[PDB]
């Protein structure tokens, strides 16, 4: 739902950035980015959980309309 | 003369320290070795330099008793 979808890529540019500290030995940048990648998983895992506790909520079932199509 | 042979050690185990800390993503302790190592370097080059200075000040003579022997 458009959520999960921006959170990892931020993940995924947090971890390339971390990726130039350490071949750059810029360790005092990458000490942070690695406390903020840890931060982006923790709220990625709440987010995906209550999605999917919603998703149950509600039951998908076929109707004529969707065969119509 | 036991003193780059001392400091080249110290520095063989701080680069190999420094990859543990690299490995184990303890990058606040990956940037205090990388200082101490670019310190040891220095004393290296230094030592390493006035070293040679010294050797270049006497030049070894070729006396009998070694041919003796």
């Amino acid at each position: 739902p458009n959520n999960l979808k921006e959170i990892e890529q931020e993940i995924e540019k947090v971890k390339n950035e971390k990726d130039a500290a350490v071949h750059a030995q810029e360790f005092e940048n990458a000490a942070n980015l690695r406390d903020k990648q840890t931060k982006l998983e923790k709220q990625y895992e709440e987010a995906k959980n209550e999605w999917k506790n919603a998703q149950n909520g509600m039951s998908t079932s076929l109707s004529e309309e969707d065969i119509a199509e």
